[PDB]
């Protein structure tokens, strides 16, 4: 009886076009905040943050007021979209095809004319995802909000701290914080200044998934490549091992392209890490070819250089701690015996070449092993957030 | 005649904005339930449950009542969206881009003013999918429902048991149950408490598909890796077999990434199982390199250590149950014969090294076979639901 | 003049909320049928049938009637959505995110008050796709239609045979038929019975595409695996051939997962067929290892068992139809000659082992060839629709 | 002043439900045409043509007429959707989920009551894509348009030639033409005939992209397979080459499945071309096994058949243009010499077998080379549009 | 009080259908510009530019004017869609399924009747993406805008320079500029000329991502192929290396097809670059077969041609800087010695053939290395924007 009566009274002569101020010269104060419930998706390839947010808009409507002693029990009323004036606050950096992802809900108004509006929404925003340090990256995604059509002389937008009390954690992103800033800009369209409120979602990637599915594999594929330097040359499988490892690694790096954006702001950390890993496998194939050249050297070919004889078989090797009728019968047997002696000298020359191959193989094992460790450790720890990541996620 | 007459009468002065209570101070009781018809999709990568549900809302409208003796034959009326007051019950944890997936249908009202509203919908909800025990995982997906704008002082939301009598089973998920709980929370927005109703869909993954397409393959790819320990070394294909098996396995694990979310709450069970499988193939390649080192050992190189001579050729081997002119002619033939004897000693040394390779190869066959079984059995049965899964799905 | 006049008259006092019956106690008869124009997509992974349908609804509106002698030339009128009462017939088992895929069109009404409504639509329905016999599978997809809000006491839904006269055949699915059934169910929501009409689209997969792209390849990859049993062992490539074939086959089976649903109702026919094919390649690698063990047997190792000497070199082999100073010089040459004789005996032992490898290789060629044929023929013909498929598609 | 005045006058008593004819018995003539601006996508897997079209509808509204001497300067007026009667022309064979893709725009009306309506739209239509001759295929995609609810007695739909003057060429499809045909059909729903207008978009695939990315590769993968017949057998890599080529080819054919529909109307041309290519690689592996069998033949095994000795080493080979104490010492040396002679005879037998392998290898090189050329040329030129394609695209 | 009063006054008798001109004969001047905020996506496979734009429309409404001395403090008013006349400016070359991607916002009107309308939107436009020079390509994407229904006699559309002052740079595309052009065309539909405004977004691809992920790999896969010419032939792995490299490269080129459109306007630059790379690997396999033919030549086969003996072992080689009872015993030993001499001559012939293989191998190393460099450098630098790209991105 009193609710029906009040609704009929509150709409009499009410225009949702009118900004609901008592004094038309003064701006209307709109308090804008939001509640962050969930981060639904961070698309690094499309540069789009998807969040579940409850926008919070509160203002005062001069015309929607009543004495609660005359409509007893009616402390609040509710109005749908199109029936009450609302601030036209939009997400400026929207990525939604519809642009406005807000789900329009009721505006709750109490007797003193205070209006509360909390529309939910799945918001897609355009966020510059800096993948320079991926997977140890921290992201700062801005959500800029302001009135589209009402400038600062008509709508005085103020900011209230964002609420994260009902935030649901994400298994992939750690919410560092959601600081907000109110600013007033000028636009070429418009001499009047237009205030906006920007909430910067600060997000730390949780690195357990990427550590075990992307970074530890490369170590394993880098360790497999090093096993070529322990395969004997006579096995006949050092190129099979090395080139198969590089095939696997190339396929592995293709799968990684699915996640990164095709941008040129910087060369990511994963790309540098891949470059190091690529180098280990590519140069182990090059070195493997050299080792096979030494192993399969023709004993009747070019004699072993003096530099090769000393740098490998002496210095490196020590460092590595490797180390009538009867006359005619005589002629035939002597030819057979001299032939055998020639084979003995030739295979001794081959043995020297094979030993040099082993020394080169062992030298490069140590060199590639150490260089693998330094590049892995150096590239990873160059990330500012690596130490934080291992302490919090591992 | 009486239906036309009643519709004209029931809408006279009716305001869909008014909460349809006789006493404005009292809250309106809304009974909320739902019917679960089908689970359409569980997206573990996007963390979203898609269900086909018929929401069930029933309340009493004080103004939509008539005497059936005056409108004979008219026992019920129906009203579309916008013409009758409805509770603004939404899915709080919605993942739909539109947020509200409800398909608006009629409200059915009988003569005593009781209103029934059963809107269908394809609902997308944000469900935390715990993949710690995947593929033997049970999921608890919450569907939280409440009035967006009406707090507890205005809308007294009560819960009624969910209906699963028209539930259509899913080939992938077994519906354990759909328990529901009514709760009343406070929000930072609002001093007034807002009641909600949360239905927890409890779902057990049916594991036949994942057992045959994801878990039994790993056993087969783990068994293929073990066959390297039965290949002769002279075949020249033990690295080809081992490294090809690991290429296959890496490709296999790439395909598995398509299904899991990139989250860091925990390391899944499939990841641990893959880690065990990875270890078998990776260490069988490492052991294969060692076996080839033994097999291809240079007979003029470092003599066999005493530890190697006893630990392998004696202990392990027994355990494994393996086990003038005429003077010049004399000089030539004696050199030929002594040369042959030197080859005999050298190939005897090689035979010892080759036999040690066989013992190491057989030792690691047993060790990797047993360790493969324990890790497979141990990792799988560590899942709480493994025993239930095999009894119900296999 | 008469069309304008009639439209003004027909809408006077008309309420689209009112069920258009003369007697409010009696139900309104609605004849429901449909026209199937095309099957657009059968998504076996999402379990959703997409069809192009023209729903057919016809009823009688008591208020939309006129004498054609007073509005000459006006034999029919047309009304858009919202202006005329329509039955709220929905697809119960809808998979569309909007739930209602119907495109709202005009209702055509003639002078006697008969209303015809033929809204087109791209309908997505939830169909249980039984892949037990894929690719020789027949599907029965139900399309259940009924009034959402009007029960049997208010809307008497009758069924009329579906029309397929403008059906456009699908290159992948053969329309067996579209039988329909009217039924009346009770729901927990509602004491009143609610009639529905279910049209069961019966669809036979056309198997030419799947025969040539999925079943004949497996035969070719099963035939390639058999070629390992004709490769000589000295070629050194029997593991390369066998393990490469299994790599190809594994990749091939990954591509097949894209089409099947991750369900556990049954193990499909293609899975069983893959299991047979998997067995041929996996056991040919196991047998290849055994053949290489025999071929590369150490002539100074364990003597050939008596069971091996008879079961292979006799029975199987026959069945397979294979089959002073001068004294010192004497000592040296005799050692050389005796050494050569020892090599002759040892290589004779090796030749026996190599021959046993050939017999085992030929025995398994026949066994795997026959077993390959039986499993291929047996698994395929176990499908009830295999004979029909080959006669109609091949 | 005169525009405002005219709009108020033209809407007085106007009903958008009324067909705007002076005589209600006569049908209304609607001229239907369209403008083809672009072909946006041809989805051969979903069988859907996406086009950018400007529909062209023109008719005469009897009520929207004025004297331009009384509203000077007002030669035309414009009306939005819902305010003026429009023909309900739809795309019958629509594939859009909404069914109607038309973007509703103004209707332009001049003083004589002539109405022009040119709504743009991104139209998705169901087109039967005949892939029998892909990639040298010509497509005929129908776009059928007619009034949904107005039959021939009420709306006389006439056709006007389609406009392609603003057509933007597609890099993949060459617009042969867009002929149109007006027809009048009967439907089971309706005794009244319903006229339709069907525009057949005739499209020729431009084959440069598919020639270089799909057809020339197969030639290269067919040429690589032929190189197995020039590899020496002692290289030990003829199975590695052949089986790797077939692995590559299988992966290549998987990528091709992404483009073709899973239909059984016919076996496409690319499938036949793949079958030829598959045969070359598969039979080159089979022949490679036979060549290795000949090369690795046991010299103490079955003697060379007489058919083999003549068909290969003579006919084919010519055609191919290949071609006391001292007595005891005597016994030992004679055994050594006789042993060597036995090796010479045995390796001579092996040399004959190795030469037969070379002849078979060279015979199959020529046979597979010629057969490769004929199948490539024969399968490609069997397409009716192959000659046109090479002249226009190459 | 004055805002409420003004809104009631401004809408009195206002018709949003009327073009708001004082003189109905004169056209209405509409100033059209836009603001480019971000380029969201360039889809080269679908030929669609996605941009975030703020359209800028300004005109004068003759009826929406007031004296600010009578409504003090009210300097501007705002009107939503449907309440005020707006120009129906559309994107002609739209690719959006809805066609109109504009988000409708308020029109801001000041006291002198000047109207400002700045609707935001995510616009999808049909852009011809010329991939002739990809990845060093510059794109010119047109965005054509004009009134759909108002021709030049009714709406005089003028252009204002586009604003890029709030443009957010894209990590992949460098905004060269956004020039605009006003033009007036004639259409077959319409005798009246229709003005349009076309803004050409000029975009330069940033090439760092494509240089490191697509162009440098090909160099690495081209360098790996060259390593076959340094592998010894006795290693037995030159076909394994070469054919594995080509497998990797084929897989690499499959991944590249995901990005390019299936168009035939031209053969892209990446395709030509791939053709060069393909040639290096394919001809290195062909040359590898020839080298193996030389290496494995039968010493009892066709003698070395005179051309081969001079062109390789002399010219190329120098250029490359390579370089009673006792009588019977005599017969046996002489046969053994003569047999050994025959082996020495035969292996000397083999050594000559093996040396020729090395020379051919070294000759082709230099030839393929130089030819690889020229094709890489020549194909890349043939792009007009290559020099600009390396200076700006590298
Ligand atoms: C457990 C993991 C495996 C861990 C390690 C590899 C296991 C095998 C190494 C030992 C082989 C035996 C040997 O002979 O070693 C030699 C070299 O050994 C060294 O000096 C260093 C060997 C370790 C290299 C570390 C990187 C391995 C690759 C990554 C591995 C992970 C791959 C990925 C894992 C899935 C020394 O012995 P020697 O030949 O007697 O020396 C000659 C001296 N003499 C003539 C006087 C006798
Ligand atoms: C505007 O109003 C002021 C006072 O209200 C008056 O003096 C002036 O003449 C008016 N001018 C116009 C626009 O008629
Ligand atoms: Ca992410
Ligand atoms: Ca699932
Ligand atoms: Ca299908
Ligand atoms: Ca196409
Ligand atoms: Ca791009």
């Amino acid at each position: 009886e009193f609710q029906r009566k009040l609704y009929k009274e509150l709409v009499k002569n009410y225009n949702p076009l009118e900004r609901p101020v008592a004094n038309d010269s003064q701006p209307l104060t709109v308090y804008f905040s939001l509640s962050l419930l969930q981060i639904m998706d961070v698309d690094e390839k499309n540069q789009v943050l998807t969040t579940n947010i409850w926008l919070q808009m509160s203002w005062t409507d001069h015309y929607l007021q009543w004495n609660v002693s005359e409509y007893p029990g009616v402390k609040t009323v509710r109005f749908p979209d199109g029936q009450i004036w609302k601030p036209d606050i939009l997400l400026y950096n929207s990525a939604d095809e519809r642009f406005d992802a807000t789900f329009h809900t009721n505006v709750l108004v109490n007797s003193s004319g205070h209006c509360q509006y909390l529309p939910p929404g799945i918001f897609k925003s355009s966020c510059y995802i800096d993948v320079r340090w991926f997977p140890f990256d921290v992201q700062h995604c801005k959500l800029k909000f302001g009135s589209w059509s009402y400038g600062g002389w008509s709508l005085d937008l103020q900011m209230q701290e964002a609420d994260i009390s009902g935030y649901i954690p994400n298994g992939e992103w750690d919410l560092v914080g959601i600081p907000g800033k109110r600013s007033e800009r000028f636009y070429e369209c418009c001499k009047e200044p237009y205030p906006d409120v920007t909430f910067t979602v600060t997000m730390r990637r949780r690195t357990l998934y990427y550590g075990l599915n992307l970074l530890i594999p490369c170590v394993l594929i880098s360790a497999l490549a090093l096993l070529v330097f322990l395969l004997p040359a006579d096995s006949g499988e050092k190129i099979s091992l090395g080139i198969t490892v590089l095939l696997s690694l190339t396929v592995f790096m293709l799968l990684v392209a699915e996640i990164m954006p095709a941008t040129s702001d910087s060369v990511p950390l994963i790309a540098q890490y891949f470059a190091s890993t690529m180098i280990i496998v590519g140069l182990s194939v090059v070195v493997t070819v050299i080792v096979l050249q030494y192993h399969h050297h023709d004993p009747d070919g070019g004699k072993m250089p003096k530099w090769t004889r000393v740098i490998l078989l002496n210095w490196c090797a020590w460092f590595l701690r490797m180390k009538p009728d009867l006359a005619k019968i005589l002629e035939e047997v002597r030819y057979i015996a001299n032939r055998f002696r020639c084979q003995d000298e030739s295979e001794a020359v081959c043995s020297e070449w094979k030993f040099a191959a082993c020394v080169v193989d062992r030298l490069c094992l140590m060199a590639f092993s150490v260089f693998t460790i330094i590049c892995t450790i150096g590239i990873l720890m160059s990330a500012p957030n690596f130490v934080e990541a291992v302490s919090k996620d591992f």
